[PDB]
């Protein structure tokens, strides 16, 4: 790239925990992502419960598509691997491609509320590294928005939010028939997590968030402590706005068996009460890790999971 | 000591972040502490503002004595140094004696509310080590209580509370004449810190806290992530109940210039508005560190502060 720009990127990420990277993908790569995800999406039937659970059972998710791991690591490296070098440099970390998600919003919807990636990076240790590349597949303009807002970690160091979220999950799991409807129990529980409403976030952050326009080819890179949300899409430009998101960890990132257990139990409890049948795309990263854990782990590191170890070269820089 | 007991102590601290240590001081040491603190206390005139600020300006402190560093490090090592070995072993850390406090409560007062030592260990980095020895100078019984309650870090990992508190301090410091009375501004600000009320703590913790009886000679040892509070003293046993508290850090504990600055600014702002004159006992640890910082620091470590480095032997195990 420019070199001068690359240094500004590194600089900005070091200050904020994020950076918008303009023109990182070529239009041809975008079109390939669009078509491929469009095909993958037509094939499977997906529900709102796994994104709801991921953000703690709060049920304020207003998104159209919430699909995890529709495509595999190989399709992803095929356009991401050549970029890992720039990201490794920006973060001073060695990145491995892991899991992905597709989100979309229709006009006049809130999409996802303010969050940090405690749901996305649930099966990994809080203090270990995690970051995301958010690739919008429909243009984000000043006039129609529909993109994201995001807050410098200088303003909102999101690492503390993980404990708060774990305390809340722990409460979820203490639910009882006596309690009444599970979802209402979770949403009204007097947990610290529930106290942190949008007004509170607003008062905390003020105007310190940033919202940027994106042309196809641009992406947003951010670590898992960055507080962020979807912005509503105004009608008249896109019927729907999609974004494809790649989750990356560090070579040394470790599994967190304890949170993984909390999520499973909560998921289990929710499916049992609501009589639902959670579907996971074959080769979903979460499923793969749960099995390795259920068998018992030899190593703490994600890299030493058998499927990962075998496919490691494709997951990392050349 | 017993050896079998010492292993239970180590075990318990590893689980909970705390342990009650029975009969660690002899009655003679206690009487010496009583007399010495009684003398030191008669001499100086102390206000409620520095404990109020330390817990974020909330003004729910209901204690009689809130005095910091009434005595010096040498008087403290004279009864503490011989115990550092047991504490170093329990925590697997090398402890340095640093600063101290005297708290007392009259019958039917709430003393201090639930807190973690973000006020006590304000000038040190969050992730660096801090712990306290709480030495009650008046007997704590099942019938009159007046002691403390405390929560396992397994139940409430208090490290997250430090960020929450720092976000709140940052808000304190954005106060304006336009805002109105500073204390009311701080107490009503819609900060995450203010959302975490007693009801919320109660809902989070449940009955998971522990309250123990203490005879003179017993003490409570706890790290700075442990959530704890004063319990009311029922009348008819003591006119007043005192406790002397020693704060310890690790040999490798570092100064946090940023929080130190926040506290100073907030303190400054509060004194300016209320026309108050903060007094600090000569050789207060906070004052000593502020000067070293204001001069500019050569090293990040507390040990490398000049006064500390000179007096290091007395601060550490033999
Ligand atoms: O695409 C969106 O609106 C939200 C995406 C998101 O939260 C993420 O990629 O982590
Ligand atoms: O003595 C009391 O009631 C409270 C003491 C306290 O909070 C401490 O020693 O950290
Ligand atoms: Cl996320
Ligand atoms: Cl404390
Ligand atoms: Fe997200
Ligand atoms: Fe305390």
């Amino acid at each position: 790239m420019n070199r001068e720009q690359v240094e500004q990127l590194k600089q900005e990420y070091e200050e904020k925990g994020y950076c918008q990277i303009k023109k990182i993908f070529d239009f041809s790569a975008i079109k390939t992502i669009q078509k491929t995800l469009d095909q993958a999406k037509q094939e499977s039937q997906i529900s709102k419960e796994k994104v709801t659970l991921k953000l703690g059972g709060i049920d304020d998710i207003d998104t159209n598509d919430h699909a995890y791991d529709l495509v595999k690591y190989d399709f992803v490296s095929s356009f991401i691997q050549e970029k890992l070098a720039l990201l490794n440099y920006i973060t001073g970390k060695n990145l491995m491609i892991m899991h992905n998600a597709l989100f979309s919003v229709e006009p006049n919807h809130k999409g996802l509320p303010w969050h940090v990636g405690v749901g996305s990076f649930s099966f990994t240790k809080t203090e270990d590294f995690g970051a995301s590349i958010w690739i919008p597949l429909d243009k984000i303009t000043k006039e129609h928005r529909g993109g994201m807002q995001y807050v410098s970690t200088k303003i909102f160091p999101g690492q503390f939010y993980y404990s708060v979220f774990d305390l809340h999950l722990k409460n979820n799991i203490k639910w009882d028939e006596s309690q009444g409807d599970l979802n209402e129990y979770v949403a009204n529980a007097n947990t610290i997590y529930n106290k942190i409403t949008e007004d509170v976030i607003d008062y905390t952050i003020k105007d310190g968030y940033e919202e940027d326009e994106y042309n196809l080819g641009d992406a947003f890179f951010f670590n898992k402590y960055v507080l962020h949300q979807s912005v509503p899409l105004k009608p008249g430009l896109h019927k729907l706005r999609r974004a494809f998101v790649i989750r990356l960890v560090d070579y040394d990132t470790r599994v967190d068996e304890e949170r993984l257990g909390l999520f499973s139990k909560y998921s289990q409890l929710h499916s049992r009460y609501y009589k639902t049948l959670p579907r996971y795309n074959k080769d979903s990263v979460l499923v793969m890790v749960s099995r390795a854990v259920q068998k018992g782990l030899k190593s703490p590191y994600l890299r030493d999971i058998p499927h990962v170890q075998q496919t490691l070269a494709a997951r990392m820089a050349a």
